[PDB]
């Protein structure tokens, strides 16, 4: 049985700290996605830095009950306010970041890099 | 301009599942995705399996996560063998393998996501 428990894996990605990855491209002989992120309640953090990926990134915002988490996604000079649950596509090459406005314990934003 | 999906989750029928499963990523989104992602918060599912044992023809990953490590625990049945996963954990279910999970323990904010890998 293939079980990975040494998680998250910190990987450096404009981002101050290594991002915490729960799926990496090399797991299980190869995955078509990578998945990073974490709980938002301790992330509610005055600044966020813009950055670009060479692949598409999907933001996946979720909370135990709908509406309990809220983020601002900055995408190429446009501010977008999203309420959980939400999924937003960041096209490869686009400068982007997000800020957590509100989040209950158990709210997550995952960044999913699509190969 | 920006592609945003908020009509979520998308209920989709999955083999063996009593009710439609809540999907947050589907294969047709954004012109095509190599994965589908379904699942949700486990705090009300302790003791209550969402599905009978079932088989997919694609690989499925269980992604178990909680705000603090250890706050969520599920039992995965994999071709008649029980495996206990403690958050955070990722488990690969090879295509063709009979499987299901039972929630053993979950705080508010514990999730199990099933990721179908094309
Ligand atoms: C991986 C980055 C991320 C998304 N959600 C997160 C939650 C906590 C810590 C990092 C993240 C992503 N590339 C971004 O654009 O921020
Ligand atoms: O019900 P989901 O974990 O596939
Ligand atoms: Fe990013
Ligand atoms: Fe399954």
């Amino acid at each position: 049985a293939e079980i990975v428990t040494a998680l998250p894996v910190p990987l450096a990605v404009g981002h101050h700290q290594p991002a915490p990855f729960y799926l990496t491209a090399d797991m299980f002989g190869g995955l078509p996605v990578q998945l990073a992120g974490g709980e938002l309640s301790k992330l509610v953090k005055p600044v966020a830095a813009p950055h670009v990926h060479e692949v598409d990134e999907l933001y996946f915002l979720v909370s135990p009950e709908p509406g309990q988490a809220r983020i601002e996604v900055h995408l190429d000079g446009v501010r977008h306010e999203l309420v959980s649950p939400a999924v937003m596509r960041i096209p490869a090459g686009s400068e982007h970041c997000f800020l957590t406005l509100e989040a209950t314990v158990g709210s997550y934003c995952f960044g999913i890099l699509v190969g």
